């Protein structure tokens, strides 16, 4: 029986290595396989990785007459003692299990182990959306001991920076993913006392020249349609008014069809604050020639008992406005 | 072996410290990590948090020769008595076992414990849209013993208001958080006794100029350009009515995007009040000049046989009318 | 020990107490503390609820200097008998177990035992929705033994309708909540026998005048506005038909997104039957202005080589047969 | 104790009973409690149901003074031998568990044995939706044993077409639901040999009337409006244009509208076909007045330097084309 | 007793057949029963597979006077040692366990084995969208061994191209599945070493002559119906304006519920391409108008105090630039 090389029997399994005396290093690697899922409205994302830790036990010796190892599946943790890592700030997570447990042990002769298990898990983001569709967002992953402080347990990155490792084809559907890196805090809990604890690092961006063709194009576009009633001829009321009354209709069917196609979240954002400057202008073209056949009426009926000076004015006035706009708006948000 | 210095098989640990006599008393604290989800159709929320209880059992004493604390993990929880806490009110929850169960347990030389564990659970929160988007909501999470009364069991907050800590970056993507607190208060079965019970409070409100510029500004805009005909010749037929038939058909595509986006709760709320009636007012302003027409044709056919009054009128009693329903809508709503 | 009070090794707990005899009876008392969801596709709902059994046995029973009683949680049901409920026409359900299993056994000394524990069941409802909105369902939830017929286990309400208790707040989003009171029957297995069924009935209303507000308002007034066009100069045809045509699209949007907000049940419904109804009568007011133009031009065309008298009669001739349509549509349906 | 009167650790219960010599035959009867859901994307359904068993075995024979038989739930399953069936062609199942495991064993004194439990399962079930709205579709679910072939156990129905029984209300929502019978076939395994296979067969319908007024109704009421402009004065341009425009409008929006509410398949149903062909008829209409306009102005231009022809052939030629195209269409998809 | 012909407590199965020497090879085969979903926004796809392998252990002969094999169900598993087989790139996996395990062990008196097993999987596929809808995509299902490297484990597939076998009916609701095989390849870890993996691949396509007829069939139409406005008399304003303002709105309402119906993937496909250059040309056939009416109205004031030639080239020119357009798209795109 292998598990007779150990004396398993003969020792206490329930305390640490070195107890009484200084804190026992750990070290640990990560190997990322993907990136799941993301949600914006709950504000989480979901990860599948390999855990990896070192560390030493005396109790483990065995003789060996050559320098091979003894590697063990996940039945031998129960008699043993292992570190007890969990991810800080997630929801929910498992361990593999098909088709048996996705875990591994191997001990060397003169007591160094290795510690290896594949997990999912699913972590929160706080997320910001006021700049979106030209927001930018960092998240983090982040591992801590349960139980031991760190004057018994000192946990730290095996290799620094090349102890993270990503897949050559790690992407999502809707973002871009770089930046990964690695980091280190001490952290506070005055239940208990002063814990370590490791961070993984990276940023997500978006596709800008989509959403610029999906929604500024449009909006720009019937802007500039709603100006051509200003050439024509204000005689010509029955061609006037439908104009401006359907240009009004369709730039709310745009506004509404935009709503439905993006994440629900329910405060202000950039392209809102176009979407509605736009409607403005739609709406005060039309208010413009009302106020001229009111006056060409009252002129004409004054003397019973050429181009008016308001278009000529318009025909001016309402490009240089909307482009004073555009130059303050994206002077703002780059 | 650590589980010999305490005498575990010389007592009996199916019974409570102090059986026969005074209640004992168990101090309660709780660290909140993050709030995770909300449902309005459900009426439920999400949340995980640590659990933390306090309490003294001469039986676990031992010897020691200095001031030393040993610590277990969960393993040890089957062999000793622990109190029976349970959420009231909910409607699922789990204890976190990623990469171990998430239990501690740490034992003083005098027989002082503490017990720690990492929960998320879901419960109801009954919920009122009578004055949506303005509404204010209280939700609260309650902690009882499941099968000890009050006269073999006290439970109680360990350090009052100071036994609850909050995550500095807790949020919800629609809402706003406030004014967390707790209380406590004594509750009745008739099956078995009375009980005390723990509550946890807080208050979440939503961002009302988001739904202003959503939903209030558009309804307001076609009001005011439905009254545009009332400044147009009436003699120009062709161009006043399809103008009224147009903005109805406006304001209905409105109303439907509108309800499109809004939780599914089939009662009536206070935005459908003041869509109905903007409503109802471009419907007369399109009656207004079906009574015009009709009146100026038979007085043309009787005499072969200037502004109509009609108009004159309607120019200031429309506008006068929307604004006291606004006065008194806003004085109602807040 | 208190499990060597009661004689565990000394008895057989794998037959029920009086075996060989009469039945033995077990009573029954539920406390609803919830109303979690419901599905109006898939036709369930779901609830949450305190289960309480009642039997004696004279197995259990332990001498005693007082009248005190033991209490045990839910290790001790697998060395002892229980009676074997289930749930008839549930689809899930599960037992609460946070922090520890839901459960508790009570004995007095006399071998009276109580039983209690916490669940969550689905069950599902067969529902008919040919009169929405103002449809009315009736729902149950049933209870049974799994293995023992009536010859071996009785089974009874405790205290007859007393046995039932509602929690005060109990509530759902989209329906009211009515008459909850408790029935039994026996029903019959070819495969074993006769078996006694234990009740809970309720019943559920929709808020109807939301749905009038929503729905029924807007036809009506659309096909009011279509009979404008009866007191319109016939000689003003770019007025007369886009009127028409515009008041056809209005109605087309407004029957389309009334469709997309209802629960997706593919049979026909009486708010169709007033919609279709109404969209018919919408349509033959444009034919009845082609008619009239078709023969003014005739006449006209032939007399070169005032009213329409079907203007007059359509007049009078539409809204009669509209409010007969509803007189009739309302006595039928409520 | 019970389990002593079978001689339990007498006999290796890792082996068949009548292990060397001829199959053991297994009878099967089948109780359907209810139908749960159906998924035409995924191409599914769920069902729950009672599945018992019938053998004998000698092994278990006990002496008795009378004709009683014992009973036994599910602990003692994990000591005898028993049958493995398990369910063809399935995506997921699992056996109800509350209050306690669903299963029953019941063995009479010669050794004659019944095994019952409750379970749920999903099963595929491939459909084709050419014909949609009046495809008929049928499904089955299928039974077998894991590890022995017919040499060594032979399975049949129990009692021929009397061994299915169905819920007196059983319902889909969506569906009709008829003609449930069994039959049985043999299967064969390159790896390991032939076994026997029973099936459960049923078919379902949609209710065709629903979809007929939901869709065709519309689409030809549009059509034949858009042949009123045959009779319209053809010197009335600003009457004939905008009415041909906004029948395509409607038309669209129907078409969207129609899309937006049947499950998503990508490929061409026959609904499709009909909605596509009278689009094309409404476009055909507004080329008919394109050409009369132009035809009109070259004559007036050639002169200065009554009904038209064409008006008068489509006002023949559209309705019978149209009533031949339905004739070819409802012959072929009846 | 059967597990006593085997020397179960004689040898140490912790440890590898033939340790200590050359690599024990492990032939596998897989029957693939379903294809049970695919998720395009979360990329990837659901499996129901039969997993085979077959192996010799010597310390597993057991005598026999015949050739005659015994059978054993998953409860043997524990006991013995058996290959650690799982899936690569996987996010979860379960095995089935209706009624039982769905494991069975097939022992030959010489010690050859075959281990089967029912398995469920959910596996990743990076997917590109640029060409949609004519996009083609290749998928991938991947087994290797968690803990032994090529020198202890020889992982290869028993009947090269003929392991593998799928059923006659799989399908999937919106794509064709083609071309099955394997492959194999070398994986090496810097952690332990080199390791042998093995592949299932298939390919996907869509219906390309749906998407043809549900999005570039009326795009092209609109397209087409905005040039008849160059045959329209150019003095007939209130038709020329409302004609093209109306032919904008239907364009954008096409544009948004096709936006609506195709999977939420946020960045640019082909479809996208030609729908918005298709707006671009119903844009610019207003801009013509409103020039023409412009120097129309110029040349008559001009001479107060026939074709213009704008119409007479845009009939040639604006056929000649999309038939162009097509010709590029389709040359580029296939
Ligand atoms: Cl965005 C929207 C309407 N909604 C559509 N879906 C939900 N709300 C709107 C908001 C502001 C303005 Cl100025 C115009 C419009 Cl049309
Ligand atoms: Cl809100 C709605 C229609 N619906 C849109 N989606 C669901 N119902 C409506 C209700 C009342 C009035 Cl006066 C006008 C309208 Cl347009
Ligand atoms: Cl209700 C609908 C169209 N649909 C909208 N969504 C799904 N179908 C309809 C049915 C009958 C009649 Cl007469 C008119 C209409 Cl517009
Ligand atoms: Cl059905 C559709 C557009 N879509 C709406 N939702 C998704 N696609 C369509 C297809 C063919 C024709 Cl000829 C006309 C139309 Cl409007
Ligand atoms: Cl596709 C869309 C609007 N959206 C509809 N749903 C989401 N965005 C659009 C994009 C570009 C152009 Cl040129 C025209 C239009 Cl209408
Ligand atoms: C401990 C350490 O070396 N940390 C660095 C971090 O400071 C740096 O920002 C990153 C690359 O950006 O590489 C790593
Ligand atoms: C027991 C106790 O001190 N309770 C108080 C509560 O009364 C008060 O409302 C809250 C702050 O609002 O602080 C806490
Ligand atoms: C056994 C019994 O008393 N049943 C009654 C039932 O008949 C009655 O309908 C209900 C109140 O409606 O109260 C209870
Ligand atoms: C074995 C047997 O009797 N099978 C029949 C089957 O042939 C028949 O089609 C069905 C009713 O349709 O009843 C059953
Ligand atoms: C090992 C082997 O024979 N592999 C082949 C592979 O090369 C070929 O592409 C496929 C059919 O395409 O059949 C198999
Ligand atoms: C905080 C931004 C407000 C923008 C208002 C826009 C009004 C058209
Ligand atoms: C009409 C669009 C104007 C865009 C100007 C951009 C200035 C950075
Ligand atoms: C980061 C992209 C900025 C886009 C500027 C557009 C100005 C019209
Ligand atoms: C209880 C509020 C009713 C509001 C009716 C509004 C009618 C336009
Ligand atoms: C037309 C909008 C009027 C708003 C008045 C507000 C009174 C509090
Ligand atoms: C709490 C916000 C009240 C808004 C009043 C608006 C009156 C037009
Ligand atoms: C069974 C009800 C049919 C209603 C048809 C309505 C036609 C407009
Ligand atoms: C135009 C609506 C008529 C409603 C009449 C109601 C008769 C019960
Ligand atoms: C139960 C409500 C009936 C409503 C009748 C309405 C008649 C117009
Ligand atoms: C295979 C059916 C094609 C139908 C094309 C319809 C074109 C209007
Ligand atoms: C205009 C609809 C014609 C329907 C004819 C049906 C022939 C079976
Ligand atoms: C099975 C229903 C056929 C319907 C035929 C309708 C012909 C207009
Ligand atoms: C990379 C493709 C861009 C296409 C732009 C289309 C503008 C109408
Ligand atoms: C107007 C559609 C033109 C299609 C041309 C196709 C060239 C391959
Ligand atoms: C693979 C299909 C190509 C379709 C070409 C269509 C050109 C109008
Ligand atoms: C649109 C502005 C009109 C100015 C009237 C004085
Ligand atoms: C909306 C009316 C405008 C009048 C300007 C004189
Ligand atoms: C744009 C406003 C013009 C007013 C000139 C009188
Ligand atoms: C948030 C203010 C934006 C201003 C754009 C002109
Ligand atoms: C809109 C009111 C008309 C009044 C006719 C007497
Ligand atoms: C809707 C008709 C109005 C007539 C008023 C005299
Ligand atoms: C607003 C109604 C006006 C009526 C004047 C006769
Ligand atoms: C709308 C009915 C017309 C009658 C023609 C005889
Ligand atoms: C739709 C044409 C009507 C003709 C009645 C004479
Ligand atoms: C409503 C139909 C009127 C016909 C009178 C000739
Ligand atoms: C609509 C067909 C027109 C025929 C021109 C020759
Ligand atoms: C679309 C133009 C039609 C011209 C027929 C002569
Ligand atoms: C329907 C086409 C008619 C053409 C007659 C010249
Ligand atoms: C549409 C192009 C107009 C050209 C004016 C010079
Ligand atoms: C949009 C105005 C066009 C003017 C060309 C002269
Ligand atoms: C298509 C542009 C035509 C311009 C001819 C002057
Ligand atoms: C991506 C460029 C496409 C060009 C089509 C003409
Ligand atoms: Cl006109």
């Amino acid at each position: 029986k292998s598990e007779q090389l150990l004396r398993i029997d003969d020792h206490d399994f329930s305390m640490r290595p070195g107890f009484g005396g200084p804190a026992i290093p750990v070290g640990v690697d990560v190997q990322v396989e993907s990136l799941d899922s993301i949600s914006e409205v709950d504000m989480d994302f979901t990860m599948t990785l390999y855990l990896r830790h070192y560390w030493k036990d005396e109790r483990l010796s065995f003789p060996s007459t050559n320098n091979l190892s003894m590697t063990f599946d996940g039945r031998l943790v129960k008699k043993i003692w292992v570190p007890d890592m969990f991810f800080v700030h997630s929801k929910r997570s498992f361990i593999h299990d098909t088709t048996t447990d996705n875990v591994m042990l191997r001990v060397q002769p003169d007591g160094k182990v290795l510690y290896s298990l594949r997990v999912t898990v699913t972590a929160m983001c706080n997320m910001d959306f006021s700049r979106f569709p030209l927001d930018t967002q960092t998240c983090s992953l982040e591992i801590e001991s349960y139980a031991y402080t760190e004057d018994d347990l000192m946990l730290y990155w095996k290799k620094g920076n090349d102890s993270l490792k990503t897949d050559e084809r790690i992407s999502l559907s809707q973002f871009l993913i770089q930046e990964f890196h690695t980091t280190t805090k001490l952290a506070f809990y005055s239940s208990t006392g002063w814990y370590n604890r490791l961070y993984i690092n990276f940023t997500l961006r978006r596709h800008i020249f989509f959403f610029l063709l999906q929604t500024y194009f449009p909006a720009t576009l019937m802007v500039m349609l709603s100006w051509v009633s200003f050439w024509i001829d204000r005689r010509a009321v029955p061609a006037r008014v439908p104009l401006g009354i359907t240009t009004v209709l369709t730039m709310s069917t745009i506004i509404t069809g935009v709503n439905a196609s993006m994440p629900r979240v329910s405060y202000i954002k950039a392209v809102d604050i176009y979407l509605w400057v736009s409607f403005v202008f739609v709406f005060l073209s039309v208010l413009e020639y009302a106020a001229v056949n009111y006056l060409t009426t009252v002129q004409e009926r004054k003397e019973q008992k050429d181009t008016h000076a308001i278009d000529k004015y318009s025909r001016i006035i309402f490009p240089a406005a909307y482009i004073l706009f555009n130059l303050i708006y994206w002077s703002i948000f780059s």
